[PDB]
């Protein structure tokens, strides 16, 4: 049953990769919903939609990378249902940005837990892969999301709408 | 009397094309008036004028397309008077945009009624022509006008004038 | 009420510009009707249609130039109804050419009357504008229309149809 | 027996495609005969021959397009005999043009009947295919044939031969 | 509540678009699973994986197109859970191809039902959109899948493995 | 009645050219049917279809060449009905190739009989024309068809289907 190429790959590190795979798919779905909310005519903030769409594409490519890694090491991929996003209305841009930040922090925590599991089982390849492809990019994305939120807050009230328009036109545009 | 090339063309589908022709001409006249209102020195919003002038040119070309279609199918074109626009003063930019939206919705309703008449008389060529050249563009234009109006509203009060200046400079410019 | 930029501009020279504006629009409408008559399949003279369509475009651009001049000097533009062309059938090409000539002569007379009014009120800018953009072009157009008519007459009878075909193919084509 | 890919394709819409296929082949044969009549030395009108040869090639390509459509939807093609053209002598150019016009009108009527049958059976693909590839081109061809006939008639008598030579040299050449 | 741009858009045509959206997402998920099955080392058929991955990308882009259409017409998008693929092991290449064919036929049936609903409510824009972007491509894809299956069957037994290798190397490669 | 340019052209050599013309048209029809049989989805051999389609185009051009020759020498062309192909199903590729070979041999025999008739009437132009344009190409085509058949036979049984696939992919592709 075990693949001819499998070597130094544990059952736990396979189930964890599958769960991370599902989580990345769910994140991509959430970002798709976020972007196509801001694509609506009652919102009409183009650059927000483009930003979230790019985030969704990046999450999808990361899930594909995980699946390729699973196949290379001799693991077998198991696909599960993808749960729909939390909200159907994502409110103002200040709140969407804060929901994206929380999602990114959750995914980063999951990656760190996976790294802990990998170092538990003495698997240098998995640790190297996670370090190379995931952690630093997650830190950069979280830093960028933090900057955007503080700038939105700096502008913000009293004239919230003008502020949201100018942030859309200057920063993200 | 009937043209040598006429075939599967009904009297009703000819009168309707003529009426649509007149309506398109009237729309072009209205957009010309809109643009040359904003060209005035007491308004001085250039990009609004350019936008409405482009709308007028598009309406004119659509009327010419209808006239060409009428000639190809063997119909005879009848030209009627073009009534002057409703207003001489088009108020702020928020109101001009809302008058353009209403005009576009009226023209779209007329096109849908023409399509209904065409399918009544079993004329696939007219339905194909309307579908290809008119409907989708009307939907796109109405969507674009809706986005502009919501953004203008988002900025808007308290500082309406600064908002109208920044929308002119960023979006339409 | 009077514009901040208005200076040496009289009420009469504003109403006259508006009337000339309406007359140019009516001329453009007439030329559109002329061209789309010859676009018909029972006439089928392409070059005549192209010629009249070019005339219509030129008249439209001249009306736009008048409107720009009105806006620059501080006048306010007033748009009125555009009356439909005189005829629905424009007969042979010899008669269309003679209706175009009469229309051009009428417009030239209107321009000369406007110049007389301008010199009445001691307004050098309006006289310079009319001289630069309108008079010489009107003279050239009338001369060209006269040449075409005499050539059509030279060919003409007995074989009128062959003559009209060869004039269409050689001169206007 | 039914093909694995067949779906929403009716027996009637298959027989009709086969009959249209045969009709297009017959039209191509007729146009070949027309062109190679005018290629003769007692006629010697080159441009007429080239025009009819182009018509024949277009009809052939349309028949091939129908056959490809039949194969894509899971239908089976049935080929029948191609009947020879009506005439062996196609008379003057005025009469050939009028026989081409009648053939085109017949084919257009057949296409409209096929569209009626397609909408009877609730088949959107066939209606879309007919609308996209056939109807508008048929209308354009009929309009062009009508123009040529009226110009030939305009020239025509008394000097019919000179007229036919000049139409050959100028229009079709 | 109703959007400013909504016109001639029915509740039914909105729910149907949402359901089609979910179905396209599910199809993309299934094709992703198919490709990453054949990416495994115990299968090792590269071209099959690339083919199914391309299918998944196409399905994703089609879902995005549907979502854009929903937003343009004034509808509001509702996202639901995406169910996991049917199988975890997709067997030989002959069976994967037959599961892809069935999925494509199901999606085509759903599109035809949506077209029926659209023509029920007298909505020409939706019918034109479906005809332009979806139906013909579905027919082409089903035809291509049918060809591949018959060729695989032609080779096939007795030497099934060599046949599957040569089909992978020649046709899909 | 006799053409001004006719010289050293016999009635027999005219009827024979007409019959050869009809035979070439029939051959082109047969090759069209052959190609569009292999275009079907239950056969799915592309290169066979392309090969037979090329054969059909070549036969058509040869018929046109014969018609031009007939017109140059002062003969008058007579078109007759084109009979439909023998079969509606052309079986495996081995049998289609053998039906093409027989058709080519029949046409070559007809050409040789025409040459015999031409030398009977002391007509060097016709003999030169046949020698230059037809005979050698017929020999080359028959040789090529013989090679393909022997290679198909060499592969062939036991694994006929794999053999037909590899011949399609390598030789004709």
């Amino acid at each position: 049953s075990t693949s001819q190429v499998r070597q130094n790959y544990h059952q736990d590190s396979e189930a964890a990769i599958n769960r991370q795979i599902n989580l990345e798919l769910y994140a991509s779905y959430v970002y798709l919903s976020m972007s196509y909310y801001f694509d609506r005519d009652d919102v009409a903030l183009k650059n927000f939609a483009k930003y979230f769409l790019h985030q969704s594409h990046e999450e999808r490519e990361h899930a594909e990378k995980l699946m390729k890694l699973q196949n290379q090491r001799g693991g077998r991929i198991f696909l599960q249902d993808i749960k729909k996003p939390d909200c159907d209305d994502w409110e103002s841009g200040l709140n969407a940005m804060e929901c994206a930040l929380h999602l990114e922090k959750n995914v980063n925590q999951s990656l760190l837990e996976l790294h802990k599991l990998a170092t538990d089982k003495n698997d240098p390849h998995l640790c190297d892969f996670i370090e190379t492809h995931y952690l630093n990019e997650q830190v950069k994305a979280i830093k960028e999301l933090g900057d955007h939120v503080t700038n939105l807050r700096k502008m913000g009230a009293p004239e919230s709408g003008l502020a949201e328009y100018l942030f859309d036109k200057h920063t993200l545009g």
